[PDB]
């Protein structure tokens, strides 16, 4: 079977009183597995997970010249510390500094953005708001596994943008490595508009296979942040793909 | 499990269109679109709603049996045949609104929830008051979960009595020669965009069943016979029909 349900990962979820999906995809044998087919394919905001296609576009354009060119803070103090603070694409992507990339998209501009979105095959493909925050609390929207489907596509070079605009976003999504396993991967957090969500997506990578992973789960609060890696990582070790 | 055909692209091309078909073989349980990430993308139903919609007013005793006539209001609205008295038969193929709403207000909310759910249709966080939400964008489902639900209906799977069912499949007759039998509902949701039409159902021949799902961006009502003509066109691609 191509896609296979797991009830059993829910357990996950209702041990915290939360509801939500997480999606695995088996490179190798080309096999999905969710605990719940119809939420798999519900789109959402994509919220900070934007920055992925963000920061490809604006590589790509040159806009962003590399990963060292340094955003320097316009000196408005935010409520997220970490971003009070010059950034570069690395440190961007670790603290998901929305102002930085804020000012990406005003740079990209709409007629470029939407080019590219259409593209890379993104979601519902639609940037209707705000150049600089349509993906906050404008139209567009995708789900976990069109979110699995661009990953893909990125892991394999096979973007519509250069191998060089991909291999330092995936340099970028580096978030944890040993010798075990390496992930690279983006939060997000959606809150401007219902319903309230938490996403982590991106991809393991073992010795001799890759698992992409796509989840998203209610948020009421931010109280539950921490469960967005905390219930994925439980999924990946019942399932044996890490220890 | 599930092949993409992008060679059917073409017949959405030759009408300056884009969308999605997709076909499900019954005997070799299998599964065919030109566009896999659209297949997965849920939709407003519109019309296509009347489907459950029927299914639930028969089954709570809201709607006797097919030949209950429900007057006209005597309002006058802007598609001529809503202007006249109907039964499930005639209000199915004239996708009469007015009569389906008045169906939903007394079925409830309540009931109309907890049947949506038990039929697993669409999606799980519904919004908008009995009468409206399958008109403003409450409810969305995609082509392939259609296809499923359409699946149920055939084989009289669903969680509501056999009859029901029986009636529903009479009421979504809409053609049939010594060739085939389709029977199927048409859709065009207007209010929210993208604007599509949509046209679900299946094709029953001597020997197997072939379920279908399409829906196709819609900017003017000028292109709606295209929601039959570019099944049609598939179908007769795949000798499913001559
Ligand atoms: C992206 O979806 C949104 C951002 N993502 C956040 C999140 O995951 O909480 C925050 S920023 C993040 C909070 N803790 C990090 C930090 O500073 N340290 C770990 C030291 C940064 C934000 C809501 C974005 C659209 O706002
Ligand atoms: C359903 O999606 C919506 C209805 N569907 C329509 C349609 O397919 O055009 C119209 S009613 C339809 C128009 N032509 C038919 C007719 O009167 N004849 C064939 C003679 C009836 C409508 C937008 C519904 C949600 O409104
Ligand atoms: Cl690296």
């Amino acid at each position: 079977k191509e896609w296979q349900e797991n009830k059993s990962w829910n357990a996950h979820f209702t041990e915290h009183k939360s509801q939500g999906v997480v999606v695995l995809w088996n490179e190798n044998k080309q096999q999905g597995f969710t605990n719940n087919l119809k939420r798999a394919n519900q789109a959402f905001l994509p919220a900070s997970t934007f920055k992925i296609p963000n920061s490809l576009i604006a590589l790509d354009l040159g806009v962003v010249k590399d990963e060292h060119q340094v955003f320097k803070w316009d000196g408005q103090t935010r409520d997220i510390a970490t971003w009070n603070r010059d950034h570069n694409l690395i440190t961007a992507m670790k603290y998901s500094v929305v102002p930085v990339y804020q000012e990406f998209a005003r740079q990209i501009g709409e007629a470029r953005m939407s080019k590219m979105l259409h593209a890379f095959d993104y979601g519902n493909e639609d940037i209707s708001g705000n150049v600089d925050s349509f993906w906050l609390d404008g139209g567009i929207r995708i789900s976990a596994t069109e979110q699995i489907s661009f990953l893909r596509k990125l892991y394999h070079n096979k973007l519509h943008v250069s191998e060089r605009s991909q291999r330092i976003v995936k340099q970028a999504m580096l978030t944890e490595a040993n010798g075990d396993y390496i992930i690279r991967a983006k939060t997000g957090y959606s809150t401007r508009i219902e319903p309230k969500i938490g996403w982590w997506v991106g991809w393991v990578e073992l010795d001799d296979n890759v698992w992409f992973f796509a989840m998203n789960m209610d948020m009421p609060t931010s109280d539950g942040l921490g469960l967005r890696q905390a219930i994925t990582k439980e999924v990946l070790k019942q399932e044996k793909i890490i220890p």
